[PDB]
């Protein structure tokens, strides 16, 4: 099953022991600053990435602000403060200011989807799409159509305390998403 990759994790994140969950901690861990580790934005990738076929997983989401999740192209920049945008190869939903957003470009799109508890992510590297559904009725939340040109990885970001993400088998915090 999909697990979070601790070698990629921003050192301020805390991963659960089973490597399925992530939240933001209060202090940075002293970790090796390896090239695939996010050193500024509060991100972690799954350890498995995909280059063909259709794949899905589910993400339990906290009720409070601070998270964004979806997929990232493998070449997503790890070093320095980077934008959290489709142009940087991030295709994600976000909970911020009590609103759900698809993190679209040039600006985010607010989603009138009601309350979210668990979200199924469907990644299709054949058609070229990543889609999000609320699991309880599979209502559609957002689809990014993307001509993916490299491997694509499950992506998770938690930039404030009080929230979390779990896999199911800087003026403002969000500037570090």
């Amino acid at each position: 099953e999909l697990t979070l990759d601790p070698d990629t994790a921003n050192p301020r994140l805390i991963l659960s022991l089973d490597l399925k969950g992530v939240r933001l901690g209060e202090r940075a861990q002293d970790l090796p600053n390896h090239p695939c580790r996010f050193d500024t934005n509060t991100r972690v990738l799954a350890s498995c990435g995909f280059s063909s076929g259709r794949h899905h997983w589910e993400v339990e989401v906290g009720s409070k602000d601070g998270w964004a999740f979806g997929v990232a192209r493998e070449s997503v920049r790890r070093k320095g403060l980077t934008p959290f945008t489709p142009e940087e190869g991030v295709w994600a939903l976000q909970l911020n200011g009590g609103q759900y957003w698809a993190v679209t470009s040039p600006e985010r799109s607010p989603l009138s989807c009601g309350h979210l508890s668990r979200v199924r992510v469907a990644l299709d590297l054949e058609v070229g799409a990543v889609s999000f559904y609320a699991v309880e009725d599979m209502r559609h939340l957002y689809t990014f159509r993307v001509n993916f040109q490299e491997r694509v990885f499950p992506l998770f970001s938690v930039c404030s305390t009080g929230t979390y993400l779990r896999i199911w088998p800087a003026k403002l915090d969000t500037y570090l998403q």
